[PDB]
């Protein structure tokens, strides 16, 4: 929310830009490998500390998507602790601060008493844009693919190489849940201006 905006504000840029890179190492780590062992998000198999670089009061970033007029906090993991409250980033998937060859996850609840977070993802369409906002700013992606599979297919999670991607990923259709709808963005340029 604002905890986040006005808690960032106060820390260092050279704080900042350690912890940047430390994510930015984290994310080619990921790039590198082989493929991640990639795991339901939507299940308990047991905190986590994995992206505490990027964490700042709780969260590591916020998802904007304009279409829907959603402005939605991001955590690590995909808990139902983190899924109460907002969008859970997939951990395996690269952490969401762009980059050649990232691919972040970001997944959320659809139909939620509480909150509608990715309740009108279906509403989202090729060439909208999205925003993920984190200590370093604030990065755009144009939505370019948006795709219906089974829930044991992963293939289009994984890492594509030299490309900079970050999909949004809820279950479909509307309350039947057989399916995962990823709404995948790629990254476009965009200048930050007050």
């Amino acid at each position: 929310i604002n905890a986040f905006k006005e808690a960032v504000t106060k820390i260092d840029r050279v704080e900042i830009n350690r912890r940047l890179e430390l994510a930015y190492a984290y994310n080619a780590s990921i790039a590198g490998a082989k493929y991640p062992a990639l795991k339901d998000p939507y299940s308990a198999e047991q905190v986590v500390e994995y992206a505490r670089m990027l964490e700042v009061k709780e969260q590591i970033g916020h998802v904007i998507i304009p279409r829907i007029n959603q402005d939605i906090p991001i955590y690590a993991g995909s808990a139902e602790e983190n899924l109460q409250r907002g969008v859970g980033h997939l951990e395996g998937t690269s952490l969401p601060v762009g980059g050649e060859s990232t691919h972040a996850v970001l997944t959320a609840h659809r139909g939620l008493p509480t909150a509608k977070l990715f309740t009108n993802l279906d509403k989202v369409t090729v060439g909208d844009r999205f925003y993920i906002e984190h200590i370093g700013g604030k990065i755009a992606y144009q939505v370019d693919q948006i795709k219906v599979i089974a829930p044991d297919q992963l293939e289009d999670l994984y890492v594509i190489q030299g490309e900079d991607h970050v999909t949004l990923l809820t279950c479909t259709p509307y309350m039947i849940n057989s399916h995962r709808l990823l709404v995948r963005g790629k990254r476009i340029p965009y200048v930050e201006k007050t």
